[PDB]
This record gives C-alpha cells, sequence and structure tokens, in this order.
C-alpha cells in the first residue's frame, strides 16, 4: 500500500509514535518519506551482506525480522520479514519502536540522519490534524 502523507500521519499517530522515546511524528514522517515514499511493500536487497530492507521503514533482516535467508542474522522484533510487508502497518511499527529502544533510537537508520536530522521537518505533518 501507498500511504498519502497525511494519511501516514494519522496512521502513525493512531499507533502511538508521537512523542515514541522522546521522537516527534514529523520525524517518524519524515524517516518513511524517504526510506520508501510511504509504501509498506517496497523492499531493498543488499548484496553487500545479503539482507533485505522491508516496508514502509525499510527495516533489515539481519537484526529485525527473520526471513530466512539472511546468514547469521537475528529476529530482535520476532516477527517474519512478512508481517513488514503488510497494508496494515502496526506490525512494522511494533517493530520500529523496537529498533529506537536501542542506544541510537532513531540515528539506527542513516536516511534519518541524512534527510531528517537538523532539518525543518514540520513540513511532513503540516495540515495533517495531528
Amino acid at each position: 500500500k501507498v500511504f498519502e502523507r497525511c494519511e501516514t500521519a494519522r496512521t502513525l499517530k493512531r499507533l502511538g509514535m508521537d512523542g515514541y522515546r522522546g521522537i516527534s511524528l514529523a520525524n517518524w514522517m519524515c524517516l518513511a518519506k524517504w526510506e520508501s515514499g510511504y509504501n509498506t511493500r517496497a523492499t531493498n536487497y543488499n548484496a553487500g551482506d545479503r539482507s533485505t530492507d522491508y516496508g514502509i521503514f525499510q527495516i533489515n533482516s539481519r537484526y529485525w525480522c527473520n526471513d530466512g535467508k539472511t546468514p547469521g542474522a537475528v529476529n530482535a522484533c520476532h516477527l517474519s520479514c512478512s508481517a513488514l510487508l503488510q497494508d496494515n502497518i502496526a506490525d512494522a511499527v511494533a517493530c520500529a519502536k523496537r529498533v529506537v529502544r536501542d542506544p541510537q533510537g532513531i540515528r539506527a537508520w542513516v536516511a534519518w540522519r541524512n534527510r531528517c536530522q537538523n532539518r525543518d521537518v514540520r513540513q511532513y505533518v503540516q495540515g495533517c490534524g495531528v
């Protein structure tokens, strides 16, 4: 599913993301906009280390979800990577919250650092009623 900007913002707010671990909704939005363009079936294969990024947040198979094919990977979210390709994003959000429960927090994603950190992200939630 390819969510519309404001549609993503309310779905994320409803799922308890606004301010989760000090991370604002605009920050989560900027991340999903750059990670997948708000597309839940987005995927990126990393031939360099044979892992795959899944869903709206492009979560990686090496640490967060089990896809059966990543060498010496773990499943810290205790979910099959299939759960991260659903139109319903509850499972992906649960996994993303788990990710930010570690030291780096939202810094976990290099895209966020690249185009969300120290940036004007208000534009992402402007007019969405959140």
